[PDB]
């Protein structure tokens, strides 16, 4: 008797057992969801990781920059869940920005690197929704991972720009998803240890737990995974094109 | 096997069976919560309304402008739930603005005594209720208030919109205090619910909402409040969850 | 000058460190003809306004006094001359008792104190606009002083709530002011100095100030009201003609940076 | 004049209806000395309509060689020993697959990427190239529109503006090191073939704007926008950076 009992949910973005998507997948399975997982590039390695989840789940290859992968995705998911069955949820937990656009001066990132980062981190949220909406049930839910990019910060540079673009994409995806009776939302998380940039990240994370009224544990992805599962559930049925902040309330406090 | 099984939750704001608080109370009981209800002034009238709920719940008097009611509130709740027991949730679904400050009356013609009363009941009372009830709340607890998006001005709602802007700010400070108790504080910003300026506001809502908006149905709002009362949004505080069909995310 | 020939009312001078004193000074240097309003200590205020570069009539205005508001337009008209109207209005008024802003716990502020603070700090922006819009020229401008209340912070407590209410009042005043061809905007300033709190609150406030200069990409000088006064004068001018119901941030860009 | 003696670079003139043409005109009326940049294949015939002579330099923001030589070419135009006091970015582009009648999901990434390169990334490119030749107290201004809420038709151009707002906040961090401000002006729609359906959607967007704006909005008039940009280029908003000034008649502050 789980929060997601009988729901068929696709979860992308597992690379390690520290990945936010690994925790989202774990909590969803504990809550009765039947999963379909998608992995990028290191498929043999991802299968070794996903074996650590509480239940077996089919693993499909998905490189969001690969148009052929996107074109075959719905068909491959239908084969995995059975003809006549559709998805109730989709989790986008994919992000990438080359080291020139993260960590290196903001002005020194070449556009080919920024473009690749925006493709994977923002445009792919629209790509995945385009591919999967035709195989989603009414009352369904699409959830993506974000971080608050409303204010600039050290080091995250072009990845912050990519998140600003992702929040805008999310609002357009909601217009399309609504036609199917599906919601589209992002979860803006606090910093999670998933694996002078070092001094910047340290100062960011320190200021986090201090600014958060309920505190913030950077080593624990469970509160974020639970928030994603709340959006996948039937309990936020009138929320779409929106952002839910799972950050300990830090974005609501100046100091 | 409900979302709020074994949770003790206080729900204020029931006046009719169309009140948002009535639907929040109904959904919370369906989800296994044990409720304590608070009402204002017409307690006999409110008691008859609460008989329509699926389960019996004690009804306590609470006029948020009455300091004596606030001073005795925790003691009265403790008598209702039993000594040694604490609340897991609190729902503030209280609002009021006199006709001079909300409606057809020019924005400039509302006297301050009316605006002040409206702000007292609609915004300051969210702090008053948290002050009174935080000493009797469990860690992991949740305080939820009802709001509407006041980030842009609109016809008619005038000073009530100002009171909601003040309420959003109050919620952010209540979160700082509530965090000391391991308690979250959040608001649910709802679309218009039936509980021709208002008709035009509603039409534009269902049009802007990507998933549409049914003004006659408080259930999606009640479900959202229950999601915040649950253990499923444990890292959200001082925040606003929009149960408005996504209308605030679309220009047109 | 930027404000050559403009008739502008400026409220909120109490000392020569008041933001309104600097706004009045910059406005006069820019050719504006002022009318000043003061509260309670009129003899004291008169001595302060003698430190401004030009003489300006001083009118009494307690924003909690309805008789003062009812007679304001008539008293301004007598000061500027019959047939003349105001081109600008500056609201630089704020008040919150020590129970609502300072060391006192957020929960311990009684409503009579919060209500007085909201009356003076937020509601009076609407009161002043109601009183003065009938004597304002098309192309006119109303400007109020604010601080960013979108996130909670230590100590400012109910004054932060009052500023959240003021931002909302500003959006409604813009709807009314537009009927007269008049703009309404707020300037959100960084902290300006315009042991007493004890070691604990004193350290919290010091961190708030230091953090501001650190976050501001162009820095922030807490001793200097001039960049704020210049911003208010930009809004009083004809150079932001399509901005209304809005907030302009004169804070060194601090609100645009997380750290 | 508001900009007496200031040396200001203005990019983005293509026609005499371009917002940059009006910004350039108002800047010259206010005493500025301009350097203009353009990219097309005869902009000089258009820039000749301005009240004063101004050197015109070629700048394709997707061209790394043009960006690498820009500061040197500007220095040659304004004279050795002189620096810029202002920079105006009034450049935007989104192919018809990403903005217009095309479904949001049907825009291919190569088209969106080109749109983002020109409309958002180039704001950082121009600041990188010109900050080394800017005076303290200088100002960089870019053109934007409010992308906080989704809307019909503008689709990927709205996404590009969301990215541009974020870029501006990072440019402000870099510009601050030089004592230079970086801000955007978010304008309402300006009139600078779609069919009945999209034509009606755009008409509703326009009508809605003038009705929401407490002071109204004249879509045929770029002058209020040009004036706002000149206010940011001036010394009168000295403590504003990484920010957005709305020259939209106050429409963004009103729901209805
Ligand atoms: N870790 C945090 O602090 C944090 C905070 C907020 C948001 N987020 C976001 O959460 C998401 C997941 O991050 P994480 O911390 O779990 O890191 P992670 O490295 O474990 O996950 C990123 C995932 O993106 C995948 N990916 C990269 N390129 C891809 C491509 N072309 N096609 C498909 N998948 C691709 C990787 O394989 C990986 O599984 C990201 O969007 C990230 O920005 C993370
Ligand atoms: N109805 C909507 O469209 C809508 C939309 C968004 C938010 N809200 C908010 O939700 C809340 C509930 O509103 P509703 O629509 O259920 O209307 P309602 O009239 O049914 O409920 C308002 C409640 O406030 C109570 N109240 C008034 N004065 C009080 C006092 N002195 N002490 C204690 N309680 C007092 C009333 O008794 C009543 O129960 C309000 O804050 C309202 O602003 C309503
Ligand atoms: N750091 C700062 O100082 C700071 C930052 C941002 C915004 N502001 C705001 O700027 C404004 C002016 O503040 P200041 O720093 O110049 O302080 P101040 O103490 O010099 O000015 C406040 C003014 O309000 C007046 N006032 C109070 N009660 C009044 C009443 N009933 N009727 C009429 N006037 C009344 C006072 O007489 C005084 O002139 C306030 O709104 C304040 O919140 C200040
Ligand atoms: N017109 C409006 O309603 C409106 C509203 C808000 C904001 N804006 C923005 O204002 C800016 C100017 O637009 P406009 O309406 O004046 O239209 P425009 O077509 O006159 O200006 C766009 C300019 O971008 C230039 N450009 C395109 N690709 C370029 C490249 N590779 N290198 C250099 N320059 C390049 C074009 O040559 C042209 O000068 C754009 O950023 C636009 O999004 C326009
Ligand atoms: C190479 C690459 O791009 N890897 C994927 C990846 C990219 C970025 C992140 N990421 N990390 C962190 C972090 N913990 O430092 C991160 O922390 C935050 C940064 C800023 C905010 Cl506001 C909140 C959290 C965000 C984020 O997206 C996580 C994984
Ligand atoms: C007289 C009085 O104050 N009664 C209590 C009360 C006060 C205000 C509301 N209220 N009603 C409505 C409505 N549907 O008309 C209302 O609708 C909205 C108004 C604006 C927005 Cl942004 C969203 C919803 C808000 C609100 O608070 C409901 C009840
Ligand atoms: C007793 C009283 O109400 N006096 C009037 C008055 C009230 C408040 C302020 N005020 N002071 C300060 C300060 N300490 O620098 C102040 O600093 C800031 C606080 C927060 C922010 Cl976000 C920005 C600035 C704000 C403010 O309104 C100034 C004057
Ligand atoms: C072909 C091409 O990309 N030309 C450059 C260009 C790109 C976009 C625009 N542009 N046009 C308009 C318009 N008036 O239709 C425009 O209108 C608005 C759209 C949305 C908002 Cl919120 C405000 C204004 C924005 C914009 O950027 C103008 C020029
Ligand atoms: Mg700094
Ligand atoms: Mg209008």
């Amino acid at each position: 008797t789980g929060l997601l009992d009988g729901k068929r949910i696709l979860v992308s973005g597992i690379i390690t057992d520290s990945s936010i998507a690994f925790h989202i997948a774990r909590v969803a399975q504990e809550q009765g969801a039947q999963l379909v997982l998608t992995g990028f590039d290191r498929l043999r390695l991802i299968q070794r990781i996903t074996d650590r989840l509480p239940a077996k789940a089919p693993l499909l290859e998905l490189d969001v920059q690969n148009e052929e992968h996107l074109a075959s995705l719905a068909g491959r998911v239908t084969e995995a869940i059975g003809a006549g069955n559709k998805l109730d949820g989709v989790v986008h937990s994919i992000g990438f920005m080359p080291q020139t656009g993260m960590g290196n001066p903001f002005f020194d990132a070449p556009y080919a690197d920024v473009s690749k980062g925006i493709h994977i981190s923002a445009y792919s949220y629209a790509s995945m929704a385009k591919a999967l909406l035709p195989i989603m049930n009414p009352g369904g839910s699409i959830v993506g991972m974000d971080f608050d990019p409303s204010r600039a910060m050290p080091a995250y540079n072009w990845m912050t720009v990519a998140k600003s673009a992702l929040e805008s994409v999310n609002r357009f995806v909601a217009r399309e998803a609504g036609k199917y009776g599906v919601r589209s939302n992002l979860v803006a998380a606090g910093p999670i240890r998933t694996l002078e940039a070092g001094a910047q990240i340290q100062l960011l994370e320190e200021g986090w737990d201090q600014r958060a009224p309920i505190g913030w544990n950077m080593k624990d992805a469970t509160p974020v995974a639970k928030t994603v599962c709340a959006l996948l559930s039937d309990w936020l049925p009138a929320t779409t094109g929106d952002i839910i902040y799972a950050d300990g309330g830090a974005h609501t406090q100046l100091l």
